[PDB]
């Protein structure tokens, strides 16, 4: 006799977020508990974004994926069919104003982004308020901030001078709000001609301007040339410096530290006051196979993940912000309240690098311009990195 198959289906959720691992299998088991003939295999290997490729050029797609859509993979898996169109899902509405179409490809949406990142300024509420300091609202009050510390007798800054990767950030800020946005910023960057990048510029010239302020005499601690992520982490959390530039990852990392002061962040600002930005992109952010043998299940189980009460279960353990209507994120003194005051706004930009081809060299030119001045350099280093990607 015919033979049907059976009456319970298991769907593949492949996650990179490993460490929510734990509270991403608790939210799966009451996903379960409501839906008792469907499981999901939550999986988590090392080399998780390697192994994807891996197995989508062959062929072995999991049902529901975690993949970052900033990445030129989503970009270019979406415009090959890879993932479940998901423009025209209920469930999508959830998703913050404008916020998934920041990663649509050919104008059509393949991912959810539940959370993202941002990034800013980490600093010592405690010291500020003993100082009598105040968080800068212009690049020249934050020039001036850094100035009365040192004054002070306090460093202002902890730089990983060995982990370039730091300041990607702070110069894609740099140079978003001196072009007045993302798009702008790569305008300038990546779209404009080879070799357009000058020194004379004055986008250029307030791009420095604001990499000058990691440039102040006694700005830095101690053997900052060396240090790395973890040395400025701690040398935060400790109180032996007042700020550091950084993700909003970073937070985890500084409270296990055990600091003995209020945490706060602060935006960098523009020139203007209202002209701050953050940049950050998706991090819990899944996509649905358009070829699944189970798209029903997978999507519910993409909707889920939707709900508020849902949602707050993972934020509550998480912090990162949530793009989900109707979750309740963080008040006014937690840490990250100022790095994401204006999540998912006009004002938190997508990462740059959504549309380079690679981003290691710009974190390089940026460190290298702290650790040496050389303006000319730093700009042969801009166009050495953008002109390839301009053939
Ligand atoms: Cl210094
Ligand atoms: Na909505």
């Amino acid at each position: 006799l015919f033979q049907g198959p059976s009456s319970t289906v298991t769907i593949e959720y492949f996650n990179q977020k490993k460490e929510m691992t734990k509270t991403l299998e608790e939210i799966t088991r009451d996903f379960e508990k409501e839906n008792p003939k469907i499981k999901v295999k939550v999986v988590n290997v090392p080399n998780a974004g390697e192994v994807l490729k891996t197995r989508v050029l062959a062929g072995d797609v999991p049902d529901v994926v975690n993949i970052y859509p900033q990445s030129i993979e989503l970009q270019e898996w979406a415009k090959a069919g890879v993932f479940e169109d998901l423009s025209n899902k209920d469930y999508l509405k959830r998703v913050k104003n404008g916020y998934a179409e920041k990663y649509a490809v050919n104008e059509k949406v393949y991912n959810v982004p539940f959370t993202a990142n941002a990034y800013g300024i980490y600093y010592n509420k405690d010291k500020f308020e003993e100082l009598g300091l105040k968080v800068p609202e212009t690049w020249d009050e934050f020039e001036q901030l850094v100035k009365d510390i040192v004054a002070k007798g306090q460093t202002p800054f902890g730089i990983a001078g060995a982990d370039a990767w730091t300041l990607n950030g702070y110069n894609q800020l740099a140079f978003a709000t001196a072009t007045g946005g993302g798009k702008e910023a790569n305008q300038y960057l990546r779209y404009s001609q080879p070799n357009a990048i000058k020194l004379s510029d004055p986008i250029m010239k307030d791009d420095i301007k604001v990499m000058d302020i990691l440039r102040i005499n006694g700005s830095k601690q101690k053997n900052w040339e060396g240090a790395g992520y973890t040395d400025v982490i701690g040398a935060f959390a400790r109180g032996d410096v007042l700020m550091t530039p950084n993700g909003s990852w970073a937070i985890t990392a500084i409270n296990e530290q055990k600091p003995n002061f209020k945490i706060g962040t602060f935006m960098i600002p523009g020139k203007e006051k209202g002209q701050s930005l953050t940049v950050g992109a998706g991090d819990l952010a899944w996509s649905i196979s358009a070829t699944t043998k189970h798209p029903k299940e997978a999507n519910a189980f993409v909707e889920y993940m939707t709900r508020p009460e849902v949602m707050q279960k993972y934020y509550d353990v998480d912090g990162s912000p949530t793009a989900i209507e109707g979750v309740k994120q963080a008040g006014e003194d937690s840490p990250l309240a100022g790095m994401t005051e204006y999540a998912f706004t006009d004002r938190h930009l997508v990462w740059l690098q959504q549309y380079w081809t690679s981003e290691a060299d710009f974190h390089t030119l940026t460190m290298n311009y702290v650790l040496t001045g050389d303006k000319q350099g730093m700009v042969n280093d801009l166009n050495a990195f953008f002109n390839p990607m301009k053939m």
